């Protein structure tokens, strides 16, 4: 899965 | 912390 | 995973 | 401390 | 990992 | 102390 976070 | 996974 | 932090 | 991983 | 600090 | 690692 693709994921992004800060 | 920033992170990214494809 | 790619990650960045300060 | 700043860090980066690809 | 790449890192920098003062 | 300043430090750097690649």
């Amino acid at each position: 899965r693709q994921e992004f976070e800060v």
